[PDB]
């Protein structure tokens, strides 16, 4: 009912009226005010996952970049997400790139963006999360954890110190932190994925994390690009296991342009998301799971808009999944859709629950 209405009428009309950045801002505003069809899908026990030191009521989260500044967290749980990731947040406020900087590719169910880490900054987000800190503690206890994605300022001279500052300021307010060294829209950022400097970077991040008081000590994950060489992936897997990184987020957007894109805006600079990313991301999950011997939890992200998409990433090795771009084309009803379809498929394929399906393709 709602699914078809949003997919066929409301969302196409919103897109026809509003440029994508304006549409996004509106979406954040409506969500933050709770103006949603409060999801009627009740999460079953077979969607529950225990990972990263926490219970997740369902495995479907909102990816970083939708709520960059932590303004819509409670609205996103109301939408039915099992967990919420905010950010990326940079140490100091910054405006990001000039407009236009986000583009729809409707023929491809894809988006291209070059926001460039527009961020209200750590201090503003810190106070925003503090204002609801105990509400979040209850939510987390009830299986609805919060992640915080950390970025670095454009003019930063020391990337590791930017991330360290983020750990110190928002680590105490997060169930998990993400070190995003994979945005395609900040010069030299991705080069932080190389081995020598990744080890240095992550050693410092983990030191800072370990310095937090026990009840305020988050898991630390690394978010990687889909555009890594085999060498890059081997090196990341090695460092992650060496240092005891708690997990991986796989993947960010791609700077590649797969053959077959039809959208008029396909040659815009930026990271590509949505369906053309889907299988590239799933294969990166598959590879990283194997390289880490299934011992490092993976959050799978890229082009998920159905239960099949979710289950493919779970069977490839993901313990949890996220989506973003599907919201742009399907609206809020897509969250319940993915969860309902995922539950149905798990039953069909003989899994007792999500946990039994994690990494199943490798076995
Ligand atoms: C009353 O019903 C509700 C309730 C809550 C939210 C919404 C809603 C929504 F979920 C997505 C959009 N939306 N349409 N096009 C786009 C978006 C983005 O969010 C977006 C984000 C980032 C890049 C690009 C885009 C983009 O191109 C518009 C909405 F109003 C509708
Ligand atoms: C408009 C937009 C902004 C994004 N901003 C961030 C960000 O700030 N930090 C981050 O780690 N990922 C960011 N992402 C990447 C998403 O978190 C996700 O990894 C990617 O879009 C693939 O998922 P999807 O195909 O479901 O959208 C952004 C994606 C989009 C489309
Ligand atoms: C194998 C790499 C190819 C690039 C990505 C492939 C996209 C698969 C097409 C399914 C998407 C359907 N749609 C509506 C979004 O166009
Ligand atoms: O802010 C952005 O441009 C951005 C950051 C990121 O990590 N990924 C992405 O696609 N865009």
């Amino acid at each position: 009912g709602d699914e078809r209405f949003y997919a066929e009428h409301l969302m196409p009309t919103l897109q026809g009226l509003l440029d994508p950045e304006s549409a996004h801002r509106l979406a954040v505003r409506f969500t933050s005010l709770g103006l949603l069809p409060r999801a009627r899908f009740q999460d079953s026990d077979m969607l529950e996952v225990r990972v990263l030191g926490h219970k997740f009521r369902n495995p479907v989260g909102i990816a970083a970049g939708f709520d960059k500044h932590g303004e819509a967290v409670d609205g996103l749980y109301k939408m039915g997400f099992g967990f919420v990731e905010i950010g990326s947040v940079t140490p100091k406020p910054q405006e990001g790139n000039p407009r236009p900087r986000v583009f729809r590719l409707p023929e491809d169910q894809a988006v291209i963006n070059r926001y460039g880490f527009n961020s209200h900054g750590l201090s503003v987000v810190e106070h925003r999360l503090r204002a609801r800190q105990q509400k979040q503690a209850k939510l987390t206890e009830d299986g609805l954890p919060l992640g915080v994605n950390l970025g670095k300022n454009k003019t930063s001279v020391d990337a590791a110190e930017d991330y360290a500052e983020g750990v110190r300021v928002l680590g105490p307010l997060a169930d998990y932190l993400v070190v995003n060294v994979s945005s395609p829209n900040t010069a030299g950022l991705r080069s932080l994925q190389g081995k020598a400097e990744l080890r240095r970077l992550l050693t410092k991040v983990l030191q800072e994390r370990d310095g937090l008081r026990r009840v305020h000590r988050p898991a630390v994950l690394v978010k990687i690009a889909p555009d890594l060489t085999s060498q890059d992936k081997e090196d990341i897997a090695s460092v992650v296991k060496e240092l005891g990184i708690d997990g991986l987020i796989v993947t960010n957007t791609t700077v590649s342009r797969p053959a077959g894109l039809q959208g008029a805006l396909r040659s815009e600079t930026g990271g590509l998301s949505g369906k053309p990313l889907r299988d590239l991301s799933t294969q990166t999950i598959r590879e990283m799971y194997a390289l880490t011997q299934g011992r490092v939890p993976i959050i799978g992200v890229g082009g998920v808009s159905s239960g099949q998409d979710a289950l493919e990433k779970i069977r490839a090795g993901a313990s949890l999944v996220q989506l973003y771009t599907a919201l742009t084309f399907w609206g809020p009803p897509v969250v319940g859709k993915v969860k309902r379809e995922l539950e149905a498929l798990l039953k069909e394929q003989g899994f007792g629950g999500v946990t039994d399906a994690i990494g199943a393709d490798h076995r």
